[PDB]
């Protein structure tokens, strides 16, 4: 399937899941698709209130306030060789690409890999300070 694909990028998949995300975060993620050594898609951009309420009931978030609800966050999924991976190092590499794109665009993007506790690789967001909501 992917033997003749000299540079593997999940552009179309990512663009679809970026619909409704804040245009400034979209711009950063689209640029990061160009830079990342690790192919990735966006697994979740906009999240519904009902899904957030479900997370709060189940305990995977403390609050109904989420940057995903308003368009200010994405979760990425690493797709090395077209196969989903949850391994940390892939997300570290993705974050290099995101950080470079972000910098080029003049926008700070926070990465869940730099959360003070319970670090997790998929999450990127625009800051509350820069992009209040
Ligand atoms: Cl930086
Ligand atoms: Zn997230």
């Amino acid at each position: 399937s992917l033997n003749d694909i000299e540079e593997i990028r999940f552009t179309a998949r990512s663009e679809e899941n970026l619909r409704g995300v804040h245009p400034d975060l979209v711009r950063v993620i689209r640029l990061a698709l160009r830079y990342s050594l690790v192919p990735f898609s966006v697994s979740e951009g906009l999240r519904s209130m009902a899904r957030q309420r479900e997370m709060v009931r189940a305990g995977s978030s403390q609050t109904l306030r989420s940057r995903h609800l308003t368009g200010h966050a994405v979760d990425v999924v690493a797709m090395p060789a077209g196969v989903v991976s949850w391994e940390w190092d892939y997300y570290a590499q993705i974050a290099v690409a995101v950080r470079r794109a972000a910098r080029e665009c003049g926008i700070i993007v926070e990465w869940g890999g730099e959360w003070k506790t319970l670090k997790d690789g998929p999450h990127f967001q625009l800051t509350f300070r820069d992009y209040p909501a």
